[PDB]
C-alpha cells in the first residue's frame, strides 16, 4: 500500500537511530560482562533486544509502505571506556532519538498516517522507559558512590 | 588474557562479515515475509539469528582478549529485488565469510591460539551448513521453476 | 542343523541381493537428500533398512544352517544421475531379485526346508511391496510431470 | 559446495574402510549369537552399527563436496573361526583404518577443509574407543583363559 | 468338515510326538531345578508349555477334521541321568520330530489341506528354535567345560 | 595401543599441573569457607573439581596409551595469606598450564595424536575460562576496593 | 580457636597419609577399569572419594584449630602392577594410616581436643572398613584362584 515518501524517510531514519543503539547497548552489554558486572549485562542486553523489535517493526512497516529498508548506513557509536561513560553515552543517544520521534510522530499525523504515529507513540514510550533506567542508575553512582555501585551490580537480579 | 593482535583483527574482520549477514539476511527475511513466502521467512530469520550468535561469539572473544571489538564499520551490502537474486547474493557472502574463516583458522593455529581456532571451526561447520541450503535451494528453483518454487513457499515447514 | 548345500547357495545369492541394494538404496536416500527432496531420502532410507533386515535374516538363517555367509562378494550398483532414473534401477534391482526369490522358494519346497521358504515368502512380500512404490512413483512423474513431482518431495510426509 | 579433489578421494578410502567393517563385524556379531555368546552379540552389533553412522558422515559430506561416495568397491574382509581370531581381525581392521584417517585428517587441514578435519576427527575417537574394548577382551581372554572368558559371554550386560 | 483320513493319521502321529516330549521336557526341568540349576529349569519348563500348545493344535484341528485324537499310545521316552545325556536326548527327539513334520507338511499340501499344512510349518519353526537352543547349549558345554557351564546355570536370567 | 612416548611425557607433565592446581584450589577454597567468603569457597571448590576432572582424563589416556601416569611427583604450590594474593597465585598457576598446554597441544599434532590434541583444546578452553574468572576478581577488587569486595563474598550466589 | 601445635601436626602428618592414599586408590582404580574390570574400578574409586573426604576433614579441622594445612609434601606411592600387588599395595598403606591415627587419637584425648579426636575415631572406622575389604579380596583371590577371581571383576555389581 503506497506510503507518504516523508513518512518512509521517517521510518528510515529512526531504523537508522535504532540500529546504531543496537550496536552499542549490545557492546556495552558485553563489556559490562567481561567486567562482572551481571545485573548491567542484563539490563543492557534486554535494551538491545528492545531495540532490535524496533528496528523489525520499522522495516516491516517501511516495507508493507512500499518503500526500501536502509541498514546499509551506520551512524556514529559512541562506545566509551567506564561505566558512567557508558551509560551517559546511551541516554544520549536515546534523547537523540526522541527528539527524532517526536518530530516525526507530528508529521505522520499531518499526512493521516495513523498506523505509522501509533507505532511510533509505542517505540516513544519504550524509549523513555529507557531513558528512565539510564538517568536513574545515573543518579544512583553519584549517591553511593561508583565502588558502592559496581558492588551492587555482580549479582542478577 | 592479552591476546595475538592478529588474531583479534581477524576476530574483528570476521565480526563485520556477521554484521552484514545479520542485516542483509534479516531484510530480506522480512522482504519475503511481505511477499507472503512464509517458509523463506522462517529460515532466513533464523539465519540471521545464527549469524547474530556468531556476532555474540566474536565479541565476547576479543573482549576477553582485551581487544575492541568493531561494530562501526559496516561493509557493503547486496539486497537484490526478486528471490533467486537474493539467495545468489546471500551465498556469495556465505563463500566470501568462509574464506575468510579458513584464512584466520590456519594463522590462529600458527600462534597457537587453540581456543580461538576451535570456536571459528565451529563457525565454519555452521557457515557450511547455510551453504548447503542456499545451494539446495537454488537448484531446486532450476529443477522446479519459479512458479512452482514460489508456492512451495507459502505455508510454513 | 545340516541345511541343504543348494539351500544354502540360494541363501547367498539372495543375501549377496540384499547387500547391493542395500547399498545402492542407502545412496540414492542421500542423494535425494541432499537435492532436499526429504520425502524420497525418508522413503529410501527406511527401504534400505528393510533390506538390511532381510540380510540380517539370511545372514542368521545360513549361520543356523552351518553355512558361511558370503558378505564378500558385491555385486554391480546402478546408481543413476537424476530422479527416474534411479527409481527405474531400483525397480530393476527388485524385479531381478524377486526372481530368485521365486526360484529359491520353490526349491526349499522340494527337498522340505519349510522354515527357509516361510522366511523367503516374507521377504518376496516385502519386495512387492517396495516394486509397487517404485512403479507408482514412476507412473506419478509420468502423470503430473518432473516440476511438480519434484515439489512434491520436498516437504517430508 | 565444491571440495578438494584429494580430500574426496580420502573420504571414499575411509567410506571404503567403514564398509569393509560394518559386514565384518556383523558377520561376527551374528556368529557369536549363533554360538549363544550374547554380550559378544550386543557389543559387535553395535560397533556394526557404529561403522553404520560412520559411513553416512562419509557419504553426506562427499555429497556435500560434489563428489561421488563409492559404495561399489568392496575390500578384503577376514571373517576368522573363533573368538580369539575374530576379535583380533577386528583389531587389526580399527588399526589400519586408523592409520588412514591419521593420514586423511592432516592433509584436511592443509587444504583449510577443516569441518570434513572436525568430523574425522570425532570418528578417530569412536574409533580409538573400539581398539580400547578390542585390546582389553584380548587381554581377558589371557589373564582369565578362554573357558572362563567364554562363560563370562553367555548373559547380555 | 471331514478332512483326509490319512492328515488325520498324521496329527495323530505328531500329537504323539508331542507327548513324548511334554513329559520328556518337564522331567528334565524338574531334574535341573531339584539339581539347582535355574536357568535349565526355566529354559526346558518353557520348552514344554511349548510343546503343550503344539498338542492343543493338533487335538483341536482333528476334532475338527472329524477325527479321533490319540492321547493313549504314549511313546518312549528316553529320560538320560546327566546333563549332557540329558540334552541332547532332547535335540534327537526334536531332529525326529523334525522329520515327521516334513514328512507330513509335504503329505498335507498334496491332498490340498493348506490350512493343516500351514499350521505344521509354525510349529516345525518353533522346533527348529528349539533345536538351534540345544545345539548351541551342547558346544557350550564343550568349549567351557562342564564345570564351568554348570556355574552358568545356577542363576535365573 | 602403542602411545608415542613423547605424548605420554606431555599428558604426564599437564597431569602434574592439574594435580597442583587441585590442592592449591582446594586449600584456598577452604581458606575462603573459614573466612566467611561463602561465594569464593564455593567457586574456588569448583575449580578444584574441574582440575580433578581434568586429571582423570589424563590418567585414563594415558593408560589407553599403555603409558605409566605419574601422581608421585608434586610440584610447587603457593598459598598465600590473602584473598588478592590467593587469586594472584591461581592466575599465575593457570598461566603457566596454558602455556605446557600449548606446546603440548602443537606436538601432538605434529605425531598425528590428534585425540589427545582435541582431549587437550577442550582443557584448555576449560582453563581459558578459568583465567578469565580470575582476572575479572582481581579487577573487581581494585574498582571497588578490599572490604566491598570482601562482603560481596559473604553469600552464596 | 588456637589448637594444639602437636595435634595440628597429627592433623598434618594424618593429612599427608590421606593425600597418598587418593592418588593410589584413584590410579589403581583407572587400572582396572582400563583392563576391564569393572567392579574394581568401582570400589577403588570409592574408597579414592572417601579419602578426599577425609583429606577435607582434616584441612577444615587445621584451619578452624588455627594451623597451615601442608598439601606440599607428598609421602611415597607404591603403584604396582598386577591386581593383588595393587591391592596388598593399598593394605600395606591402609594398616600404616591406621596405626599412625591410634597414636594420634591417644595424643589429642590427652591434651583434651575431645572433638579433634572423635573425628579421628570415626575416620579409623572408616579405614578399618577398608582393610576388611581388602583383606576378604586377596582372601578370595587364594581361594578361587586369579582366572576365577578376575572374572568375578568384569561386570558392575
Ligand atoms: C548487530 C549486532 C547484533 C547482535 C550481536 C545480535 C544478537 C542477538 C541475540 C544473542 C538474540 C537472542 C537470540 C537467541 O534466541 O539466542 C537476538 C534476538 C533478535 N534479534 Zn538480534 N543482534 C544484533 C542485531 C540485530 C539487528 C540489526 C536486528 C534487526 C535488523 C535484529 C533482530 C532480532 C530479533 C527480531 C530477535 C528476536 C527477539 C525476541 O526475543 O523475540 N538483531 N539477537
Ligand atoms: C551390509 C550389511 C548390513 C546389515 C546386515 C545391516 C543391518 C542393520 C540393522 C539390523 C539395523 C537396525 C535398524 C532397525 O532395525 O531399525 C541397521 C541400522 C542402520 N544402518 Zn545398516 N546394515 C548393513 C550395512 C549398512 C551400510 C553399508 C550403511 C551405509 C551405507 C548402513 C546404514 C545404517 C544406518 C544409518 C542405520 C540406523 C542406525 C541408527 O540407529 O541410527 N548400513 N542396519
Ligand atoms: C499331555 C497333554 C497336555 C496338554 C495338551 C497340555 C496343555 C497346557 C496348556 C494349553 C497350558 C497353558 C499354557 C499357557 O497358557 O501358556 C498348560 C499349563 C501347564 N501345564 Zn500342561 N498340558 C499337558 C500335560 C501336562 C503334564 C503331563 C504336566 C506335568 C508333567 C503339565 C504341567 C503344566 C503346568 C505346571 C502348567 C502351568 C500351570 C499354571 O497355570 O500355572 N502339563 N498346559
Ligand atoms: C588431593 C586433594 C583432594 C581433596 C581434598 C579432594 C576432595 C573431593 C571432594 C570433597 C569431592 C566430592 C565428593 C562427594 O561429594 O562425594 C571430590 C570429587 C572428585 N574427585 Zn577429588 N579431591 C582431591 C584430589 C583428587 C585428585 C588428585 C583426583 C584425580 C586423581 C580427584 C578426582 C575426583 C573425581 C573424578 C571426583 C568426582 C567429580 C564429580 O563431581 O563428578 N580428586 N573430591
Ligand atoms: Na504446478
Ligand atoms: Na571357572
Ligand atoms: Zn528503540
Ligand atoms: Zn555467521
Ligand atoms: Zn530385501
Ligand atoms: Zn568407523
Ligand atoms: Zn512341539
Ligand atoms: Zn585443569
Ligand atoms: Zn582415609
Amino acid at each position: 500500500m503506497k506510503g507518504d515518501t516523508k513518512v518512509i524517510n521517517y521510518l528510515n531514519k529512526l531504523l537508522g537511530n535504532e540500529l546504531v543503539a543496537i550496536n552499542q547497548y549490545f557492546l556495552h552489554a558485553r563489556m559490562f560482562k567481561n567486567w562482572g558486572l551481571k545485573r548491567l549485562n542484563d539490563v543492557e542486553y534486554h535494551e538491545s533486544i528492545d531495540e532490535m523489535k524496533h528496528a523489525d517493526r520499522y522495516i516491516e512497516r517501511i516495507l508493507f509502505l512500499e518503500g526500501l529498508p536502509n541498514l546499509q548506513d551506520l551512524g556514529k557509536l559512541n562506545i566509551g571506556e567506564d561505566v558512567e561513560e557508558m551509560l551517559r553515552s546511551d541516554l544520549a543517544l536515546e534523547l537523540d532519538g526522541a527528539k527524532n520521534l517526536r518530530e516525526a510522530i507530528g508529521y505522520a499525523d499531518s499526512v493521516h498516517d495513523y498506523v505509522s504515529r501509533d507505532m511510533m507513540i509505542e517505540i516513544l514510550r519504550d524509549e523513555e522507559g529507557h531513558i528512565d533506567w539510564l538517568e536513574t542508575e545515573l543518579d544512583l553512582i553519584q549517591k553511593m558512590g561508583l565502588q558502592n555501585y559496581l558492588q551492587a551490580q555482580i549479582r542478577e537480579e
